[PDB]
């Protein structure tokens, strides 16, 4: 496995910039500032289901400093633990410059992800993801001059014939040659996609998997809603499988413990994550200190018990309320539309039949009669073809907020038929 | 005034990617603030009311937030930026540069995804060398020349920057092809390693230089509340009256490193491939920590403010007074430095050693003795460097005498 393939010239180039022997020791060397002069002293943070958190004067002039690059060790070691326990990595004792798994605590999940396209993309590659896609890395990977080929997902996420077809404009000896260019990588979410709910099988993940190895390019697996899978057997995930060291996971804590706090993590190859690494050393440096802390230690008196049952409880609520998005559904769209109930994450999809474009619907009568759910545009890389689809959250609404919105929706659209 | 030469093709593709009402709404994106665990919190300040988040301003913390800072801290850093700085820039029709800012992710958030908004690989830039060890990692693989510019107690020396720009005629700023500087970076206010802060006079004629030949001006202005005159010398920011001056200012060193909560001001174009950027990397600052300044300081007003970083410049004046009487102690003869006009750095230059890694790396720490050799702070990191950083902003008097005696000792064991 030849990292160099999947490391701009620039990402290459990078140097460590850090912050960064007898026994008592009188250090003018570093730059920290003097955590005195800062004025919060103390915090008490309740928590639900667990022991409050209590940051003493010392600790507190911890969260307040800097700390290090990849985030605080506890916090380190504890996700770490987290995906040996959860995946088991094949590569975990695997040499450092062949894959070692390393991971880097990233300012929310999406840092993470941003990083990695910037360590990979050159202008002109090329790059396979499934479409519906996710507004936000449409928006990130189209000014890195990429050509983003679509594979077709159906109720399963990608399918694989697709992948093969569409690989089958390369010999796999092309692999070892630039000039050809070969996919860089795959770029999936496999649980709960957002927009479309639908997930990956774990046979399908093997077969893509095994095409990744023969067309040698990287699978991207963003997973930000692999804690809100609905079915009780989580499916196995491609860094479980990846005897190669070609996987890089990307994990968010934004959906189930907070967003706000701009907290996720990178797992992946360790001259890869390297590279991450490097990249967040001259722009944020760290995640948040305070935040980690808050997280840290909440996952540690919690241990890997009570973080499985809280993210038993958030499954549960999705859950029900997607229970409600679907009876409303099955109450008023029944005839007028068509989805498939999703597999996690907190989003219906929504195929509205005999309408060809639903941003009238949306953005001109529906607003009118005081309900609104996404229209499916933003999800492809040309936005600007029409879509019959709705995105819909499950996330917030009370059973009778959904029955007024397809009440209406319902009528909108038999209004415009 | 033209932007778009100081735009990269990949900054200028970016596209922004974030009611009568008794309104339902269906295609938010927001998680269900409801199911995470913190519920409260409770923070105290030294001299300051009590900061609280109730059940509800605790949910909007653990909620995702406006990618370019809560409104609430917005317009009180936009508004502290009329007020310490009132840019000629404010009133600005928005497409000609109407000054705008966003809370970033710490300061370097900002001024990395400006040089990533402004570097292709070949241009050339400005800045004066010692200058901070990050920034040199930062720019080194943008692929950029850098051109070096001369400094001394004082700064960038304005006759050095004319010097550098004379290979060059004004016009060629309208010609791409001649690879006029894209930016000159600087660090007024004692500059990490050197101490050294420009003058009011030196800014000016910077910036008349910075006019005649289209460059961008960033001002990396971390130290700017860490100085040790009580007049604080005017910022670029505040004589840009033409929209070319980018602003990074920081909380790190008054009010928390940890956090990571900072600041750009800018031209609104600027800012916003910037904006544009956080989009898809951090989305925002922490909405928790935000709220948590922002309370602070609303708390605090204008006035409050001023009285904590007057009480952190008094805190560091001392340090570095300290720091000062020992080094006249125990380094007199053997060394010489200038006095650091803000921040918590002394660069000294120790006489007839021509590079100090040995000396710190091998005898210093060994006599449990610790300084930062000067390398680091150059493009060139792999010349002789007779110079050490050393920092003022923790150790004690004590710590001083010892460090100091210790390292004149070992210099003198060099010679
Ligand atoms: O629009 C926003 O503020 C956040 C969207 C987001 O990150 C999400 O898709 O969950």
């Amino acid at each position: 496995m030849n990292y160099a393939r999947f490391i701009t010239a620039a990402s290459a180039a990078r140097n460590p910039s850090p912050i960064r022997g007898p026994k008592s020791m009188i250090s003018l060397a570093g730059g920290l500032p003097n955590p005195n002069m800062f004025p919060f002293k103390t915090a008490v943070i309740t928590v639900e289901n667990g022991k409050t958190i209590q940051f003493g004067e010392e600790m507190m002039k911890r969260a307040l400093q800097y700390s290090p690059s990849a985030g605080i060790p506890e916090l380190l070691s504890w996700l770490k633990q987290l995906q040996i326990k959860l995946h088991n990595p094949p590569t975990i004792h695997y040499p450092p410059s062949q894959g070692q798994m390393d991971l880097c605590v990233t300012s929310g999940s999406q840092q993470g992800l941003c990083k990695v396209f910037e360590m990979i993309i050159n202008p002109g590659d090329n790059v396979l993801l499934d479409e519906p896609a996710y507004s936000g890395t449409l928006q990130s990977l189209h000014p890195l001059g990429c050509n983003i080929i679509n594979v077709a997902s159906d109720e399963s996420g990608i399918v694989p014939d697709s992948l093969r077809d569409i690989l089958s404009r390369w010999k796999p000896e092309d692999a070892k040659n630039p000039q050809k260019n070969t996919p860089k990588f795959l770029y999936t979410v496999p649980n709960g996609n957002n927009p479309t709910g639908n997930s990956l099988t774990s046979e399908r993940k093997k077969e893509i998997y095994e095409l990744a190895r023969k067309y040698d390019f990287l699978i991207i697996e963003d997973d930000p809603y692999y804690f809100l899978q609905f079915n009780k057997f989580r499916v196995p995930t491609f860094l479980s499988m990846d005897v190669d060291g070609r996987v890089i996971r990307a994990d968010s804590f934004s959906k189930i413990i907070s967003s706000g706090l701009r907290i996720g993590f990178l797992t992946g190859p360790k001259p890869l994550i390297e590279r991450v690494i490097l990249h967040i050393q001259v722009s944020t440096l760290h995640p948040s200190t305070f935040n980690q802390l808050m997280i840290s230690q909440l996952l540690h008196e919690w241990g890997e018990e009570g973080f499985m049952a809280h993210v038993d409880r958030v499954i549960d609520f999705y859950s029900n309320q997607k229970d409600a998005i679907l009876a409303a559904a099955d109450k008023w769209l029944t005839g007028l539309a068509e989805w498939h109930v999703p597999a996690a994450g907190m989003f219906l999809w929504i195929k509205v039949k005999g309408i060809n474009d639903v941003k009238e619907l949306i953005e001109e009568k529906a607003v009118k009669m005081g309900v609104l759910m996404l229209p499916g545009n933003a999800f492809y890389v040309d936005s600007s073809a029409p879509s019959p689809y709705l995105r819909a959250s499950f996330s917030s609404a009370s059973p009778e907020q959904m029955d007024v919105a397809f009440q209406v929706l319902a009528q909108l659209i038999k209004e415009s038929l």
